[PDB]
């Protein structure tokens, strides 16, 4: 790989500063979700709005990684209820947890109102990973449902699956919530998917229009990220693995809270990475 010297990785989509014409690890998908959701919830923990909240995770099955998330915050003493909702059955490793409710159901508008009624007036934190290859109509339906999740559940914060339709498959302009577009380490080699992280103030979710020219910008920026940036070795990075994804993961993991104290920040991240990899059965 090509060597590079970096002070920090690209954490959000806006930071990608170049574009390029578009042209491995075991169970990487669970690792990708685990890192992004740890980053999202740890950010909420820093703001002091995670404690006392109920995390409603829609599209959570199989959700093997969710067991690690729950244990992590449980071992920190953070008071969270988990509500996992999916039409498919969850990983059995989530069984036997009293603070985790497993719901076997595909959510629609009517059901979203019911769960809001039972959880109200408690704080709701929304995580959506629903997916129905997917067509642009499938994505538009998914993003429409995620908008309905926010307008009905009215969460204090949300993490939403966000991948813009390809410009050569455009149908119509559509609307998505305001938020920060978190980039995902250990995503598929050429995935353009990101997570939309939103914290709602005055609970007025302002919607932004997405256009075909936005789709072109997403495609070219993400291809540059996947083809060039993620194939670099960060030679100044002090870590056993200097590949960009580990450099990217390192910066996400240093937002995580830990009960254990460590002599150095590197030791903490190394411990966290070993812990996450061991649970997910990654060498
Ligand atoms: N309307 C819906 N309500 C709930 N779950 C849905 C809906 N549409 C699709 N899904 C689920 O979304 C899931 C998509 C998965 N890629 C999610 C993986 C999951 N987040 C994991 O941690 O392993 C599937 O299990 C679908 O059953």
């Amino acid at each position: 790989m090509d060597v590079v010297s970096l002070d920090k990785p690209f954490m959000y989509f806006e930071e990608i500063d170049n574009e390029l014409d578009y042209e491995k690890l075991p169970y990487q998908g669970q690792l990708k979700l685990l890192l992004g959701e740890l980053f999202f919830l740890s950010k909420l923990q820093r703001h002091g709005i995670l404690d006392g909240a109920t995390v409603v995770y829609i599209g959570s099955a199989p959700g093997t990684h969710i067991r690690y998330l729950r244990d992590h915050f449980y071992n920190l003493g953070v008071i969270i209820k988990w509500m996992l909702i999916d039409g498919r059955h969850h990983d059995p490793i989530l069984n036997g947890l009293r603070d985790v409710t497993l719901v076997t159901r595909f959510v629609d508008e009517e059901y979203l109102r019911s769960i809001k009624k039972q959880l109200h007036p408690s704080k709701i934190i929304l995580i959506s990973d629903v997916r129905s290859e997917p067509s642009t109509a499938d994505l538009l339906s998914n993003y429409a449902l995620q908008n309905v999740m926010i307008s009905i559940l009215n969460p204090v914060a949300s993490s939403l699956k966000w991948r813009c339709p390809f410009p050569d498959q455009w149908i119509k302009d559509f609307y998505i919530p305001h938020g920060n577009k978190m980039l995902q380490p250990f995503a598929p080699s050429y995935s353009a998917e990101m997570r939309l992280l939103s914290i709602y103030t005055g609970e007025n979710m302002r919607l932004t229009r997405v256009t075909k020219s936005d789709a072109v910008n997403y495609e070219k920026k993400m291809y540059y990220l996947n083809k060039i940036v993620r194939n670099k070795v960060v030679i100044n990075f002090d870590y056993p693995n200097q590949e960009y994804d580990y450099f990217h993961m390192y910066f996400m993991l240093r937002t995580v809270y830990c009960n254990k104290t460590f002599p150095t920040t590197k030791a903490k991240i190394l411990f966290l990475q070993q812990s996450i990899f061991r649970f997910l059965n990654i060498p």
